[PDB]
């Protein structure tokens, strides 16, 4: 049941934002793994004094990269001089972050019809303000709200690039590389406690929950179209295995954003086209499921699958999943950065025509349960 | 003339630090940009719980990358029961110099025949201790002096890989890059005054000045044989131009090092190498010479290179000088990270053979007026 309950209009995921050390090399890093082109700069280069910020696009997926230059550049500044393009940052906010968190997601950026009024009813319904609403140019505005630990849910809505004061980058620097990512499906957080979390967000945004032994208790929230899609998890104490919720907790320093899945128009070219760079810049994948697992895929999707299709996925390390409703094509990247806390999931997903409906087959629950299986027939 | 007046006895360059927000990324960054292998690590998974460390290799250069975790996984820890790999790194100083100077060098190590001798030897003639001399596994000392700015001078000496408590890379995440670099030929520091800066290294070194309008005054100091090479720059002030060293102050909060200068066997392979990749996660150089610059050189080296050798240097941007002893090729990247601070100078010098000396051709300050005359020329 969706019971349309967003109390502002929300449209899509429009970016994410990462707080880095340096954002040039983990933008460089990211673009060749990923296969997004550089697409937009603020820095000292186009009068920024304040933050370095370059964003990478892929089809409508847009990755953002921030760090902090010296204070000292900026000293004479206040915020009504300032020349950041982001008018909520802040040094002492951003080096703090990462200073906690390491390398992560502080802005998981939705576009609205109405970010003054998004801001507005969110506070009103319980948010934690983080940036009020600010007018770019008179074109864009852009705020932020508390989502969980200290990754912000950023408001964007436009009148009518990037944002203001951001300039397109040169050609010549701009390689069109593109490994078929089209668009961020879900973003996931990390939390101690999955019930507060899910109340305090639900509450503000009017989100629904979305239809749905090993480490985490997980809920998702939906907006209206279930178009912007954030699950949550908790961990699952006292275990055979450790959570892996509670190491993220314990190395990330609390709360925050876990894995961001990316969705794909062709998983099967996206996984050929980064492990071929996996040990060459790019990332790594997780350790691929026995054989077992691959033979099992038969009887659970050999009506959605070929046998060359699952043949296919074997060969990549994909993932397989099943709702009522459709089909999973997922994989997971090891750690981003050093720490063992966020990293990156691709998936595709089959069925729920009407346009493609969103969450389509969920989000591979049902593969803890199959992983485990798959590896204790195959110890055999 | 070479007074050979070393107070230790130094044997070459051993390995560059670089303090980072995220080891990971920027080792990566690295790896592709400069056709460096990933040969050793000290991290989470080698029972490091204080900082993670990466080690890339090309020929006889190591290029280290280490940043801190949260200090609460080794929270229980003091120094007597440390699970770093490097004694001398701190919390707070990695962040405190990360956060004042961005991404770049803090240890310039040089193999020397006892490492306690050198740190003894040096501060009592007037280095500034940094870290004491600490013996990993009775099999390697490493001690450290300050050098300039938050730079250190790191001996290490072995008496028989890398460090005791770094592991040998996994072949699979080992992929055998290599774009023809080899070695260090050069670390330069920039300094507001050169004078105080020089007189305090060969004042506890013993190195000697080796043998040598637009932004800088220089001098190079050298070890008994020569191939332990440190210029150091100070800015010339109330210029036509600003000064660069000035500007590398300005965005560096002062002191630190300048550039890094890699020595390739094929220059030219290096560079078709690097340029290839410059907008796929790699290096930009710094914007080419105009034709006349490569005119010109018929006239100065025509009897080193042919014409074919010198339109290869037009190709690919690279500059040429010439001392009365040999010739330098070299050029330069743009910034490594996001401030307009540490940059890579990729080289090969050709004569002074006996092997070849140190410093065989100089460091390239001729090509101040022969690029600013050939500009005005093309100007025309
Ligand atoms: C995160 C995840 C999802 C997932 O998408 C999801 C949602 O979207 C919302 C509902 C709840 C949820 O879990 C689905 C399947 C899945 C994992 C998964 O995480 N893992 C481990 C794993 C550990 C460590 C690391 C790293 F080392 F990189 F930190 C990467 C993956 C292992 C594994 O076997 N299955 C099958
Ligand atoms: C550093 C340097 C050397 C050099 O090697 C050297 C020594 O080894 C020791 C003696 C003194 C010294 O200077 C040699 C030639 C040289 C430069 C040079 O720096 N430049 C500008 C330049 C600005 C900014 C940036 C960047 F934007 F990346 F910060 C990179 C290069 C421009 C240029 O035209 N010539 C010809
Ligand atoms: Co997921
Ligand atoms: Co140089």
């Amino acid at each position: 049941k969706n019971p349309k309950s967003d109390k502002f209009k929300v449209k899509r995921f429009h970016h994410i934002e990462f707080w880095c050390g340096d954002a040039t090399n983990v933008a460089r890093r990211f673009s060749w793994g990923l296969g997004m082109r550089f697409s937009a700069k603020s820095d000292l280069s186009t009068g920024n004094m304040v933050h370095a910020s370059y964003l990478l696009t892929s089809g409508d997926l847009r990755f953002l990269f921030t760090a902090p230059y010296s204070p000292s550049l900026s000293a004479g500044e206040i915020k009504p001089t300032t020349t950041a393009s982001i008018p909520s940052f802040d040094h002492g906010s951003c080096r703090s972050f990462f200073s906690s968190h390491g390398l992560g997601v502080r802005a998981v950026a939705i576009e609205v019809e109405d970010a003054e009024s998004a801001f507005s009813i969110s506070v009103a319904n319980g948010a934690i303000p983080s940036s009020p609403p600010i007018v770019l140019n008179e074109a864009v505005t852009i705020a932020e709200v508390k989502l969980y630990g200290d990754v912000v849910l950023r408001y964007v809505s436009y009148k009518a690039e990037f944002l203001p004061g951001f300039e397109r980058v040169e050609d010549a620097s701009s390689f069109p590389l593109d490994y078929g990512i089209r668009r961020l499906d879900h973003a996931v957080g990390n939390v101690p406690e999955l019930g507060p979390a899910l109340t305090y967000v639900a509450g503000f945004t009017g989100f629904h929950q979305f239809a749905e032994e090993s480490g985490l208790n997980s809920a998702v929230l939906a907006s209206n179209d279930e178009m912007v899609l954030l699950p949550i998890n908790e961990p699952v104490h006292g275990t055979k295995r450790k959570s892996q919720i509670q190491t993220y907790l314990e190395h990330n320093e609390g709360a925050g954003l876990q894995h961001l899945a990316l969705m794909s128009e062709d998983i099967f070219r996206t996984l050929r086209e980064m492990r071929k760079r996996s040990s060459i810049g790019g990332f790594d994948f997780m350790p691929s499921p026995p054989p077992t697992y691959y033979q099992n895929l038969k009887k659970r999707v050999g009506d959605v699958l070929s046998d060359d299709q699952i043949k296919e996925c074997e060969e990549l390390g994909i993932l397989v999943d099943r709702d009522d409703q459709g089909t999973l094509l997922q994989i997971f990247t090891k750690p981003l950065g050093d720490r063992p806390t966020i990293f990156i999931e691709i998936i595709q997903r089959v069925g729920c025509m009407m346009y493609q409906s969103g969450g389509c087959g969920g989000f591979g629950k049902g593969n803890f349960s199959e992983l485990f299986k798959s590896i204790e027939e195959y110890e055999k």
